[PDB]
């Protein structure tokens, strides 16, 4: 639950650590919304979102990839939450809204995932 055997775990152990970090992202107010849910480039009015981003990811797809077993390693998810944060940071460039949403999330996230990555690492 903090440090014992080899790093690599089961997506379940992960969730135990990771998910909580997610819920923290999820609890970051609408700042989370654009991630805890698929951007839906049709819903928001983006026809080329996947032309700006190469890997959009969404805490929905992440916490699901988390609830499905697509990590097997906590970092896997991390790259994905940093993914959705990265594409929000590149898509909206800077001085936007989701840039702010992604900023604090990266904060709580590193406030969760750091303690996570250490609980797992
Ligand atoms: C990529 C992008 C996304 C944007 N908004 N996204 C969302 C907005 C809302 S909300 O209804 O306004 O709260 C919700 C729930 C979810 C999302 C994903 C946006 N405004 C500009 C953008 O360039």
């Amino acid at each position: 639950g903090s440090h014992m055997r080899k790093k690599i775990f089961k997506p379940e152990e992960l969730r135990q650590a990771l998910m909580p970090t997610l819920e923290a992202l999820y609890r970051q107010d609408p700042e989370s919304l654009p991630f805890r849910q698929p951007v839906d480039p049709q819903l928001l009015g983006i026809p080329d979102y996947f032309d700006i981003v190469k890997n959009p990811m969404d805490l929905s797809t992440i916490k699901r990839k988390l609830d499905t077993g697509q990590y097997q390693e906590p970092w896997q998810y991390v790259d994905d939450v940093w993914l959705m944060f990265n594409n929000a940071w590149l898509y909206n460039r800077k001085t936007s809204r989701v840039y702010k949403f992604c900023s604090k999330l990266a904060e709580v996230f590193e406030q969760e995932i750091d303690p996570v990555m250490q609980s797992l690492g």
